[PDB]
Formats: structure tokens, sequence, C-alpha cells
């Protein structure tokens, strides 16, 4: 009983990260079989960050322009290119630590675990989700960046982030291992404003159920609804609207609780129109998002 | 920016953890050095549960009897010991990923990591704070005994926590890795309750400091208090006593933010008065008690 947020253990990430220096600039890289990844920005300058031209910045750079330490250990690189928003390092050495991986591009709503690392060492673990307007809401400070989001499935790890920046909102934008930025963000010291961040309903609902599965059921009402009416209620509290594809990764906790999808649905029309009126559901006065179904499963059965 | 429930890097951690077995009964240990700890309970068979004499059930057990595995290998058990509620189990192998480490007694407020693990295998990692009632709320299912907590300080592991089991509320109940309860619970199967879960207020203001330093301030007031007026509301709001010692570790988040401690009292105790009105703040609709001072030091200065 009891649930928590939680992040995958972060051993097999710990491993990989890295400090990467260029310049006066040091971030972290992530390092799998010879490649180190890494932000381009690590290029940049003082004042570069307004308008970088990053194809001709990384023209006044050669491989050992790039300093990469792994522990207290410098690694050797023998080759660098850009690929999308993030640099590869090539290096003489494969990383001794490398884990089974894949990179992955996620979709909103989807959460993933953060090793936080500066200077290449980690100093904490925390759950994020991606959210609907393709930004995460983390906890980075300077020289955060080329901290990695992931998920893992028994021994592969899934990398499906990299921090690049802070908005001036202060929620954070990246990248997947592609070097492709979740939205619409640029590289660049200039402001970009998030769009509507929207509750990610699918996830609100499979916390509902992990609360009913712990015994937390005084939310549940007497009512349905149906996916159009509860989509009309969705859309004017923004909420993201539910899809026949929601409901069908929600039916493994349907049939845990026997709690019809539509029927938890019509619990949340009634939360989202009355309030908590001062209770909680798993020890939060709001409702939560960053938990999927597939997490709310794994925890729930305690997948290792 | 971004303030997150952030665990440490069970990385260290994770190289501990083992499965053990003793007849039918199988949870998990931590191998540090050549020693497995593990919550004794692993002796117990399917009612002795009941009313356990483990002196006695111990009699009938043997080093062969307790079957560690680290990864897919077995260790050689060449001793065993009852040190309180915990079972040392002296194996043949030092561990070769043993951390620097200590073990220590935490106080109540305090925070730490857990590492929920099944067969010696880690599932997943969630920051945690002992309660003023000594009961912590955590997310561990059947087999999760022997999981353990810990804070980390660079390099030194000091664990202060072991999982031995859940209350009949669902609330949980372990022992340091001396072997001793926190509380006054036993590892037996009888209906033990916990006392009041009071709020930390130490910890809820250092949240409300790294709120302010993360830029949420609409709950600051234009009040100001004494630690006796304070005390006089925190205890009708079933919140602990705020002392001197608790605002001298606040000085230096007072410092940060030049918010007096006494003010940002009197801000609480506003909030305790009045609700949230609908509001949040780091993304919450409650108070939240399980960060520290430490905590919020060292996630706003990234310390790794
Ligand atoms: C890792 C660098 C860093 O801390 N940044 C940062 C600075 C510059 C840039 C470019 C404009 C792309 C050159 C990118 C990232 C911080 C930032 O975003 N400042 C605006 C940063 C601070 C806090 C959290 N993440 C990043
Ligand atoms: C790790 C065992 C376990 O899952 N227990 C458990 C069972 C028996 C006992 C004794 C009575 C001391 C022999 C201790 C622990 C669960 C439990 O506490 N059941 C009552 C347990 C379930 C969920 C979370 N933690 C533990």
């Amino acid at each position: 009983s009891g649930f928590r947020k939680m992040a995958f253990p972060s051993g097999k990430v710990e491993g990989c990260m890295v400090q990467v220096t260029c310049g006066t600039t040091t971030l972290n890289g992530l390092w799998l079989d010879d490649v180190v990844y890494c932000p381009r920005h690590v290029i940049c300058t003082s004042e570069d960050m307004l308008n970088p031209n990053y194809e001709d910045l990384l023209i006044r750079k050669s491989n050992h322009n790039f300093l990469v330490q792994a522990g207290n250990v410098q690694l050797r690189v023998i080759g660098h290119s850009m690929q999308n928003c993030v640099l590869k390092l090539k290096v003489d050495t494969a990383n001794p630590k490398t884990p089974k991986y894949k990179f992955v591009r996620i979709q909103p709503g989807q959460t993933f675990s953060v090793l936080a690392c500066y200077n290449g060492s980690p100093s904490g673990v925390y759950q994020c989700a991606m959210r609907p307007n393709f930004t995460i809401k983390g906890s980075f400070l300077n020289g955060s960046c080329g901290s990695v989001g992931f998920n893992i499935d028994y021994d592969c790890v899934s990398f499906c982030y990299m921090h690049h920046m802070e908005l001036p909102t202060g929620v954070h934008a990246g990248t997947d291992l592609e070097g492709n930025f979740y939205g619409p963000f640029v590289d660049r010291q200039t402001a970009q404003a998030a769009g509507t961040d929207t509750t990610i309903t699918v996830n609100v609902l499979a916390w509902l159920y992990a609360a009913v599965i712990n015994g937390d059921r005084w939310f549940l009402n007497r009512f349905t609804t149906t996916l159009n009416d509860f989509n009309l209620v969705a859309m004017k509290y923004n909420y993201e609207p539910l899809t026949q594809d929601h409901v069908d990764i929600l039916g493994p906790l349907s049939a845990q609780t026997g709690i019809a999808v539509l029927d938890m649905c019509a619990s949340l029309k009634e939360l989202l129109q009355n309030g908590m009126n001062g209770r909680t559901i798993l020890g939060s006065a709001l409702l939560e998002d960053e938990f999927t179904p597939f997490d709310v499963v794994r925890q729930c059965s305690g997948v290792t």
C-alpha cells in the first residue's frame, strides 16, 4: 500500500554521466558506447546565446576544444558532429558501464525520470511528465544542461530527454537524444512563451484508480458519463480531451477495481465541478497528472 | 529554477541490494562489506507472524537456511546473528560495490530517499520523511521488506531506515540499520495504531522559502509573529511546535531571501487560517512538509 511519485532507479544512468567543457562553458554529457551526447549550446560564449549560428560557431571548434571528463579522468575526443541541437563527441573509449539502451521520442503526457547533474555528477533524481505544451516542470539550475530523462524496461534504458534550457517563465525545454526539441523551442536566448499547460486527463484517471486501489475512495460518485459529455467539461477545465485510446489503456485499472472508465470519468467530472472541499486524494489537494496508466500498474504490481 | 521532490541518486544503494530467502519467505537484504542486513521476520512462516518468539524461531535456523542471492549468483553464509529486529548474515565475500557508509538513526521530520526493491531488485526511488509519529508514508508492496532509506553526503551513504511492515492503516514502519524500530512498533501481526501525524513545521517553512526563491510569492503577507504566538496557532492546526533550533537552521534561507523567519511564520499562520483559496504554491494545493531546510539549500544550490 501507499502511492508515491517514484522515479526509476538511476544507477544505470549515473554510469553514463560525464562533464563536457568547451572554452569556458561546462555542462553535462551522456556517454553511451564511444559517443558523448551533449547540448550543442556548449559551444556558445558569454553573449553568442542571443542569435547563435551553430554551424558557424562549430567551424572554430576542433576535437581538442571539447574536454570530456568521466569521473576524474579525461576522455580523448576523436570526432565531433552536430545532429540537430545535440553534439555527438566520438571518444576513443567505449563507456564500460553502457547499459542496454534506446533513444525514444515521447508523446505529451508521458512520464520519465530525470537525473539532474552538475559538472557530470548526479545530484538528484525526480519524476517528470512531458507537458501537453511540450515543456517539463523540472528542477534545473545553471550547469544542469545535458541532464537526461529516461524510462527503464527491466535492463534497457530508453533515453527520451536531454535538458537544454529554461524559458523566461521558469519551465524547461529540451530535446530527444537525436537533438530534436520537444515543442517549438529553439536553443537561443530569445523570449519563447509556452502554450496552455492543460491537465493530462488520462493520467489523472490513472491516479484516481491508484487512489481506489490504496483505499482512498471518498470521491467515488453514483454517476456515469459519456466521452462526449466528459470532454465538454474537460475542455472547460483545461483538461486534455479523452479518446477511446485512453479508455483502452485504462482497461486493466478498470478491471482491477471493477470501476468502469466512464464511471471514473464521471467522478472526475464531479471533482472538477465541486472541488475537493478541503479533502485530499493520496495526500494531494489537487488532481495529480504525472502518473501514466502504465506507471500506476507498474507501481501497484512491483515491476523491477 | 523549479523545485521538485527529489531523491538522491540511487546507484550506490542499488549495488548493495540482494535477495534473502529463509524457508518460503523471500525479502530484500542490504549487503555492505561481508554482512547482509535484513528484517529478522524473514524467519517467520505463514502464521508465526501473530506472536513470534524470534530467539526460539532462530534456534531452528542454521547458516545454510539463509539463501542470499546477489544478481543471479549465490553468496555463501558463514555466520548469522540477530541484532534487535535485524538479522546480520556474514557472507564469505565482501560486496565489491560497497560504498562509503554510515548507519544513522534519524529524528522525526528528517527526510530520506527509499530504494523500493522486490526479490533483491530495485523497482523505484522516492523521497520520504520520518513522520512525527515515527511512521513513513511509503509505497511498499508484499516482498518490499528489507528495502532501505538513506541520505548521501558526496560519496558517503548514511543508511537510516530498513522497511519492515505495513500497519493496518497503510502507513509504514521500520528500523534503523541497528534493528531498532522507529517509534513503538513491533515486528508482529498485531493491530498497532499510529499516533497523530502532525505537520513538520520547520519543513513547511523551508518549502515556503523554496517557493519564494522560485518566484512563488503570492502568500507573502504584511505581518510578523513571535514563536509563542505562532506555536499557539501551530498546535491548533496539528503542526509541530517550532523551536529556536528550527529558526537557527532556517537562517540561511532567511538570509538568501531577506525574509525574517518570524515573518515567514506569520505568512504560514495566515495560510493556515485563510486556506489557499484555490491557489497553489510550487504546484501544490497543500503545504508540503517533506523538504528539510538542508534539502531546500541542497536543491537550490545544486550539491552533487
Ligand atoms: C546549461 C546552461 C544553462 O544553465 N542555461 C543556458 C544558458 C544559455 C543557453 C543558450 C541561450 C541556448 C546558449 C541555454 C541554456 C540556463 C538557461 O536556460 N538560461 C537562460 C539554465 C538555467 C536553469 C535551468 N536550465 C538551464
Ligand atoms: C516483507 C513482508 C511483507 O510483505 N509484509 C510483512 C508480513 C509479515 C510481517 C510479520 C508480521 C512481522 C511477520 C511483516 C511484514 C507486509 C506486511 O506488513 N503485512 C502485514 C507488507 C506489505 C506491504 C508493505 N510492506 C510490508
